[PDB]
């Protein structure tokens, strides 16, 4: 048989990872698709009169095996893939796309859905009925037969291309890891980072050497400390050349097909299609907001560049930026990244920072379960309880980089909460922190600390879900809203009483001196020009790829012209991702949606102010935010939820102040 064929019997429905092997995936996908198709056919051909229960709720109940195999499989393909998994992914993804379309383009099924009245439905049920109609229409249910056939082909080709992009990027990223033969070339690097590079080299089959793998964004962390300028250049060139040339024609094809798809569905661009299901009201609203932010961000980056040139005494190349920014931080604030690292050890950050803040705010508690089996041996499983002692869900943390794990950081759910199924949330966080050798502490940069709080904010959004229908569970909200609960959770990484709790030396346990911790805080306002510009440049790049009139010929030429036209082609501030490694938009779901971060950040910064207005880190406030916003998933209109919580529509001034844009 097959461990996907029955519900998990483990706590919280944790999948039985000890019983699951690669050979189980294809038969479970095949059984799952066949059983869901049979379910949908029974609904569509039901001789009984259409009701919410026998149509919409019946669709929500369908696909139990398929949901179980997908949850594990897609978790593995992102976090701990292998050639067998990659081959399965190539085979199955097109079939899954064709499966989704066989349901959404089932004409009698859609006719049934359209016959359901909102009369006697409760609020979430009525909202779900509209959501179902919208999902079907956006998938092509109102197209004629010829256009549906072309749509099915476009979707399948898009799914295969995005898969190839992801696989290309992983292979090229891994192959572009920078090998250093002489430890002298690592001058400037903290001792702990040297040991991690030696450990990496050992793990990747090169004992005695040192390996510096690349992180997802353009900017590589080691450039802040490495004094060997030729090595800084070599790392930066390895970064910016990811996906060249193998992703260039591929992304051109993806963007071309997206445009053709969008027109087929009645939209002038892919961005117009995307924005139609975002909280942002129009494409013009997005471009108008970006147009206001870009000139002051660019002027800040120019001032910062002048300051870095004066510090260095000479002209800079892109691979010098971080290095001289660190010198300015040390001179201005007495903050040396090498001296800050010893205060931010993973276990302490996690327990006394991330968990601690959630306990103070929400009253929830955590029990580590080293006896429960995660999907990889380094996964930590935690049981999560409400303040009253009741069971809430499971949280899995997977903190370390490895060749099988894709770049960046993310949250995903193994089990979605719904009262329909009576399921409790099982959520996952993945980071890419460099793994130390045996015995050695995991000392984190503040960027990594922030990422931990960010991903945990998504975990809380999943954990706190109290919806009826799985369609609305947890993080199932528009992309330009989903980054609000994650970004707002980062507030607790810098809330001084929390930071003071976890910023303690890994050896002595001594707190950082109050006046130094003050300066570490001040020093994070530094470099907002670079940070904002690299972000805005990537946003406008995504936008250009998904609003073009005439299709691009050359990917690299297009990128250049896109950035130049948008006034963000700065030699010293490349976009946070270049086109050929922009995983957000080519393989994850942020196409014409990378603007989502800053759109959500409006809400985040305005919410920080709400906390200050209401007395700060108090249980009453956590209960309010949980009850009014985090527990709703997609089950209410998100901006309505926000307004009920905040007391009014959002204001942008708090974001503008934060990023130096006033
Ligand atoms: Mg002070
Ligand atoms: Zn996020």
């Amino acid at each position: 048989e097959n461990p996907f064929f029955a519900p998990s019997a483990l706590p919280y429905g944790l999948p039985p990872f000890a019983e699951i092997r690669e050979e189980h995936y294809v038969p479970a996908f095949e059984r799952g698709m066949a059983e869901q198709l049979a379910e949908v056919e029974a609904i569509a051909g039901d001789t009984e009169a259409p009701t919410f229960d026998n149509t919409v709720a019946a669709l929500e109940r369908s696909g139990q095996v398929l949901t179980r195999v997908s949850a594990v499989f897609f978790n593995q393909s992102s976090s701990d893939t292998n050639p067998t998994v990659q081959e399965i992914q190539k085979q199955i993804i097109p079939k899954l796309t064709q499966h989704g379309d066989a349901i959404h383009l089932n004409r009698p099924l859609f006719a049934r859905i359209k016959q359901i009245s909102p009369d006697g439905l409760d609020a979430e049920q009525a909202w779900l009925l509209e959501r179902y109609v919208t999902d079907f229409v956006r998938a092509g249910a109102e197209l004629g037969a010829g256009d549906q056939e072309r749509l099915k082909a476009l979707n399948e080709e898009l799914s295969t291309l995005s898969t190839r992009f992801e696989q290309n990027l992983l292979a090229h990223t891994n192959a572009s890891a920078v090998i250093v033969d002489d430890v002298a070339q690592l001058d400037g690097l903290s001792d702990d980072s040297v040991k991690a590079a030696a450990e990496t080299a050992k793990s990747r089959g090169l004992p005695g050497k040192y390996v510096i793998p690349l992180v997802l964004p353009t900017g590589q962390p080691g450039l802040a400390e490495l004094t060997d300028r030729a090595l800084r250049e070599r790392i930066h060139r390895a970064s910016i050349q990811r996906g060249v040339p193998d992703n260039e024609e591929l992304i051109v094809r993806i963007a071309t097909l997206r445009a053709e798809r969008a027109k087929l569905l009645g939209y002038p661009t892919h961005a117009a299609y995307v924005v139609a299901d975002q909280t942002a009201p129009t494409t013009e609203a997005v471009t108008e907001m970006l147009g206001k932010l870009t000139p002051p961000a660019v002027a800040n980056a120019h001032r910062e560049a002048d300051e870095l040139r004066e510090q260095a005494g000479h002209d800079l190349e892109p691979w010098d930026w971080s290095f001289y920014a660190e010198k300015v931080l040390k001179e201005r604030y007495a903050i040396d990244g090498r001296q800050m690292r010893p205060y931010f050890e993973l276990d302490r950050v996690l327990r006394d920072g991330v968990f601690h803040a959630a306990t103070l705010l929400y009253g929830i508690t955590f029990t580590e379960r080293p006896d429960l089996v995660g999907y990889h041996p380094d996964v930590r499983v935690f049981e999560v309880f409400n303040e009253d002692g009741s069971q809430l869900g499971l949280f899995l943390g997977d903190y370390y980089a490895r060749p099988s794990k894709r770049g960046g950081a993310w949250m995903n759910s193994l089990v979605k909460q719904s009262t329909l199924e009576g399921t409790r949330p099982v959520v996952v966080n993945n980071l890419n922190i460099a793994k130390p050798p045996a015995g050695e502490p995991t000392l984190m940069t503040f960027e990594e600390v922030n990422t931990m709080f960010h991903e945990f904010g998504h975990a809380l959004h999943g954990l706190f879900s109290e919806v009826h229908y799985p369609r609305f569970s947890g993080t199932a909200v528009p992309r330009d809203f989903v980054e609000y609960p994650s970004q707002v959770n980062e507030m607790w990484a810098v809330w001084p009483s929390v930071l003071a709790n976890y910023a303690r030396h890994w050896q002595t346990g001594d707190p950082m001196p109050k006046d130094l911790l003050d300066r570490m805080l001040k020093s994070q306002k530094y470099n907002q020009g670079y940070k904002t510009v690299e972000y805005l440049a990537a946003t406008l790049l995504d936008w250009s790829w998904h609003t073009f009139q005439t299709p691009p010929e050359n990917a690299l030429t297009f990128e250049h012209e896109a950035l130049t036209t948008a006034g963000v082609d700065l030699k010293l501030v490349p976009p946070r991702y270049r086109s050929t490694y922009f995983a957000h938009i080519w393989s994850s779901g942020y196409s014409a949606g990378y603007y989502s971060y800053i759109w959500s950040e409006v809400l985040d910064a305005d919410t920080v102010d709400w906390f200050h207005e209401n007395g700060g880190l108090l249980r009453e406030n956590g209960d309010t935010f949980r009850q009014k916003l985090l527990s709703k998933g997609g089950s209410v209109d998100p901006m309505t939820a926000f307004q009920s919580f905040r007391g009014r529509t959002p204001r942008i001034e708090p974001l503008l102040d934060r990023r130096g844009l006033l």
